[PDB]
């Protein structure tokens, strides 16, 4: 029969996954081994467990779901970091520990992992506080309806969930799954509310002649995209995406009109927001980042609230109204308006202004960087980019319809981009995986490149080698900025380890000037049997303009006085 | 005036911090910069969060207090497990997390590095069940009593605390700081507690021949290992230390007969022990690790149990009795009780069975390893042994009076040893530091080898190289015990980047017999610029007999069948 | 427009509310006067705030569905008590608390009603413990969402959910609420799911002659008492209830043989359940209690164990499967077997053996008291039973079809019963409303009997003066079972206050003989105007056959010894 283990291998395959993540320890090695049981996916190993949760959170962004399985308080308390990231950023992952014996509590015992008291309740009770279900499992007959809980959890609220498992209970039998279909059940939209909110949009831009659509980074986790364009394409208006939301909208589409950031905006888009006459805002998520410090904040007398599960519109809130079919029926009654375009294209504003090629032999600069890995996007690429200056510059590239970037704009925990960058290629194999990241960034997490050496993943990383934290300091400087460098193409080497027990295929390159990021990039297309690190050398202060800008409404916000209470 | 980071850090240099561990982000940068102007101690940076934890973990072994300052939420809940780790191992950590401006609390206003949500009490509260002391810093009013009450919490309670500040009231003013006697503040004994504690001590051994002395790995927390000598010279009775324990007692003691720990005792302790009429347990943590998977656990019958803030004797208990009083009292009213020690002497059981030097060109082995770090102990000497076989290898080594072993036997999250080893030797650069580190643990944490690096420090790394996690291969095993393989050796060479922007001394060497782990030792002493590390080929199986039992027994606890409810 | 408090007010008519409950404090009184402007429902006031939400609970009762609104700290963690209670008994109650002006957090502000310190979580984080959902409002634009929120969260989940809403943003304005038909929005049944339950149900049946029909407690809350009978009247089996389920099943239905309460079972009923092939249990609570101190506990492979909102069948658990759609769909393909009942009927263990009409001027027992309410009981009749031995009077009355009885068999809040009674009778005023409820319980909330008064509910109230605790005397007999007595009788004069500033209609009586009860009876049912007592006099041991029994396996479960760990 099923046992608690299989049960949950089952369980995450009927989701989907093909792979799930793990760092062995004594509390979950026998469920590690009921997991192996299921060959419909892979058990995939991870050197650390904040790497291992921030693998799952980029399998998760490739798959639309993923699984991390650690053990008992020293395994789970530094992946629940990535679980907030993965409940920050949307992506349902589940989070599975081990857990003591079951005759263990109530007992008076005190137990390796833990704080050194006799109680084992404190994990769950920190997991509450991050996750959008989660259950302790202590007996095999409570398992099926735990699991069962916390999966439909994750998938319809797009949240991560967690379990923890008795370590004794693992292949303990208990009854059999249903079938997949259940998992996925979900409310459907209130039929009379779905149309009265159509209707209530239809009435509030009847008179309003220019109609900007803002597209906002929960657009995915509402699974509205192609709703999107229905809509956009129907209205004929301006579109114009926020930050974190890149590539959540097609970028060759005639309507689409560039970022929408503040003071740090494509040409024109800032003008064009500002004079629009309703703004109809899709699923987006208003921070003091997204928002440039608070400077830039939606009106709300002219704004169309469209989140993933309600609209709020003319005055009403519509609860029981979900996204895709709000903007698939809207897209069939609404009429052609196309104000909002006329307009922008009236400011005469040109396209985002780019730098020529350089002279090759010419010391390396962070324009000609962004210039040469923008003309290796096709329509099967993805590009992961790092909280850092990498965000700004990918940012800027333009985007081949297909081509995908991965933000995590919310969170932004640096670092987390290495272990994404090798779960979302783990997910994702058949792509032109990209991984720009900085110097400072990539040393919080840099061992994960090493388990892509071991899956023979040619993901191509563009480490940004400008010797410490430029963002930091644009921000507010200070001797805390510093950082030790590294030899970093040579890591490549290290992980690799030819000569020892295994080998590898990485190569690391150093680039200092276009003439040799040029030959670096062609030996990473080449090289299909591992990672290629490019190191690049750039100055600190070799920044992009939007950094600059931005980064000054950051510090402000951050240091405003206290107000009288 | 003082502000409130300024008054911080006069409290911190007050307790005796000569150094602070941090890693920046925006939501603690001018809490930094207020660290900094307090120049009778030095700001120390880290590569990632979960690391600084840990170095200021192996600072507070060093030292006996620690503090660690991180950015909100994505530094802070990583930092957690090491905190946890603190709490474990009875250490005063302060962990200080820049937190919100003071203005974003009840506005409605979502803010990055949080889950997404406009509510900023989840790290306060989650903090809350891993720490003695956990208090917010909303006003600077508010700093002066939330400082002092957990930093008195910290230094009385031995463990660790927690504070957020918001990030704009850093350099506000505040009172200043009083006298620091008053931090070191504490209950003396009750009286006539201490008194019938020791009468009731007398009169349980008065008609029991053999007593023998427990020592437990929380006699340097209660402050006591000087008066426990005192105690033990004046019984004249054996004394044997638990494994967690090692280096808490004088090994060169005419009254010390080694290692107590069940089936992996030193010859002769374990049926000496079992004899014993009366055990004198001082401050012992009894947990399924330390009692061999529960086989072995002191007689309830014969037990004097001396807790560091307790006694339980004669079947009375006694709050509030100081070990190190009780112990000192105690040893000036007891008589000479040498029964136990000329027990342990009449089983002519010899000493631990030790390997003579290694035919120097012969494959390594692990015996051979061992036996050149134990020659190189001194009475100078601190050597710090992860989680893994490194256990096993320090606990049988011979320490010369005054040299130290740090264990984090209750905590055990590998990859400790790295960063802890780091913060060790920032607060102890006399010492000869050794690092005894496999090669699983090495890659959850080895970036701060390069920290190492940067601040000079000679640490003496021996990385044991037997491809895969052998502790778990012992317990049970599996495909998820097997590692990718890096060149450890080529590593250190990445971390000096010599002809990049800076440079270091650090030295990797290889060792595959016991000639080249001799050669590679001298160059090991004779660098003083910067860490070694010695890359130590040995197979998976080659390990201590002492793991094969141990493991074993761990397996079977952790297994055990669900009883009937 | 709408105010934060209008908005909270139409949600609460649209979901059918006629009224909600409410203990007027400061941090209230502006949202009691916005919830007063909605004319479409009454609110009405407590003497306390646990009788205020055990009022609510018992409307829930009546209605489906209530609301009490209660002052910050003082009236809300009294109150928690009631909310626990909804949840243990599948009651969508809504706890609304005022909570402090919007600027007092993150102020160093210390507050009236709270603990002396400066910050405000503690009550939100305290409910989070006993809710489904639970949202702290601090500014208007929040209200909405989380008002949407628990309010839908509480009607799908048949549980109770907490808001509190600061004090200064009740009157100020926010949108609008959408249609009504929102709030009820609730996943379906997975269709390939709810088909294969029903195929594998008929499967485990195929070749099991006598299939028994257990009906349990949870019933009502998955909206599927009509379709139970569907089901069982295709089926023709014998069918028994759980003692909670009282009333959830007609009894004068052809195929109901009785209670099922494993030694205190109606005759026949334990024997047919026993000898059963298949136990088709529809949605049972299986605790300490109804498995009589867990003696009677149901065949794990004889059961088909349909819950609420899954089904596990023939070793397969379905999820995502409606108990209402599970049961309709299986009443149109199962066969006719009657093998149960047949077997039922051949043991000829006859009726309920009930007692004949006593002399009427003999001392009055207890057996006549239930006689005469039992002869009172009609199709518009409902019975609350309190914890106590009239939980064992009331389950051995027969119920014409229509009848209800109301019981808090998981809670088990002695006291519980004379707020519920209030509520319930201001819910459905139409009904005859019985309230049976003994002495020791009445005095822990007899003061909301003044709002029977003051509403002019013609409430008959049977008081049991057995001077004392008897169901516990029956547990374990101790001094603390002993009261101090009431006249009883003479509290309705006093509630009454007739020559004081107002009035009131009650009447209370004494009854020490037969005759004097059913005299009592007649002056209750002619008394129209307020609520009758009726004082029943009997002695401490003259107590159900079944109690007795009950009661000694309640205690031996209670004290078993510890078992091995
Ligand atoms: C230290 C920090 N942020 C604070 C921070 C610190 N700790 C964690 C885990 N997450 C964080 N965001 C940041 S953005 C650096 O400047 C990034 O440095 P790098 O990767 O080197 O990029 P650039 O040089 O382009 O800025
Ligand atoms: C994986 C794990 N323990 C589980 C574990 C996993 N995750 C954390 C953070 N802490 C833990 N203790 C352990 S003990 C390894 O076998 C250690 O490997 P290594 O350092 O390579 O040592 P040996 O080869 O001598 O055993
Ligand atoms: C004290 C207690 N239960 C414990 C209890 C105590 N506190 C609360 C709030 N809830 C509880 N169930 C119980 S059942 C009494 O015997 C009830 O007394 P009474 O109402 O007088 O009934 P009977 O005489 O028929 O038993
Ligand atoms: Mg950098
Ligand atoms: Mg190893
Ligand atoms: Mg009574």
């Amino acid at each position: 029969s099923y046992t608690v283990g299989t049960y949950l291998a089952e369980r995450l395959v009927q989701i989907g996954l093909k792979h799930h993540f793990a760092v062995a320890g004594d509390y979950n090695l026998v469920l590690l081994d009921n997991l192996l049981l299921n060959k419909n996916m892979e058990q995939v190993y991870c050197c650390n467990e904040l790497n291992c949760g921030f693998s799952a959170e980029g399998y998760a962004r490739a798959k639309g779901a993923a699984a991390a399985v650690v053990t008992y308080s020293v395994g789970a308390l530094s992946a629940f970091d990535a679980i907030g990231g993965a409940y920050a950023e949307n992506l349902p992952v589940i989070l599975i520990s081990g857990a003591p014996n079951n005759n263990d509590h109530a007992a008076g015992h005190v137990l390796h992992h833990a704080l050194g008291k006799t109680d084992y309740h404190y994990q769950l009770e920190m997991a509450k506080n991050i996750t959008a279900a989660a259950e302790a499992i202590y007996t095999p007959e409570e398992a099926p309806a735990k699991i069962d809980h916390v999966i439909k959890t994750a998938l319809r609220e797009k949240k991560p969930v967690y379990l923890e498992i008795a370590c004794n209970i693992a292949s303990m039998p208990c009854a059999a799954p249903g079938p997949a279909s259940a998992l996925f059940n979900d409310e459907a939209s209130d039929e009379a509310s779905l149309n009265a909110a159509v209707d209530e949009t239809l009435k509030f831009i009847a008179n309003r002649d220019k109609v900007a659509v803002l597209v906002g980074s929960k657009l995915r986790a509402a699974g509205a995209e192609e709703a999107a364009v229905k809509f956009t394409d129907a209205l004929g208006g301006a579109v114009a995406t926020m930050a974190a939301a890149k590539s959540f909208f097609p970028e060759e589409n005639a309507l689409y009109i560039g970022t929408s950031w503040g003071e740090v905006s494509y040409p024109g888009v800032e003008k064009t927001m500002k004079e629009a006459d309703a703004v109809i805002a899709l699923a987006p998520v208003f921070n003091d980042y997204s928002t440039t410090g608070w400077t830039d904040i939606p009106d709300p007398k002219k704004l169309v609230l469209a989140e993933p599960r309600s609209v709020v519109v003319n005055g009403i809130r519509f609860p029981s109204v979900h996204l895709k079919d709000y903007l698939t029926r809207l897209a069939q009654k609404v009429s052609k308006k196309t104000g909002s375009l006329d307009f922008f294209k009236s400011l005469n504003a040109g396209e985002l202004k780019k730098a020529a090629p350089a002279d090759p032999s010419a010391p390396l600069v962070n324009a000609e960087i962004a210039r040469q890995v923008e003309a290796l996007l096709t329509p099967n690429t993805t590009v992961i980019a790092e909280t850092g200056d990498s965000w700004f510059n990918a940012q800027r590239m333009k985007l081949p319809n297909g081509a995908r970037v991965e933000y995590e704009m919310q969170w932004g925990h640096i670092g987390w981009s290495v272990p994404a960058a090798f779960g979302y290629a783990v997910g994702a194999p058949e792509r032109r995986n990209i991984l720009m990241v900085g110097d400072g960034s990539f040393q919080l997490t840099a061992q994960e490149v090493a388990q892509m050496v071991r899956l023979k993943l040619p993901v191509i990383i563009f480490l940004i080698n400008n010797y410490g934290y430029t963002i930091e300091v644009m921000i507010h400087d200070g001797p805390y900025n510093n950082i030790k460098n590294w030899d970093y193409a040579g890591l490549m080497e290290v992980f690799n380890g030819n000569g020892g027990y295994d080998s590898g295929a990485a190569k690391g390159l150093k680039a200092k000037t276009g003439g040799e990021l040029a030959e670096a990039i062609k030996v990473a297309l080449a090289n299909t049997d591992g990672p290629t690190l490019i190191e690049c050398f750039i100055g600190r202060e070799d920044c992009t303009e939007e950094l600059v800008k931005w980064g000054k409404r950051v510090a402000a916000a951050n240091s405003r006085k206290p107000v009288n209470k």
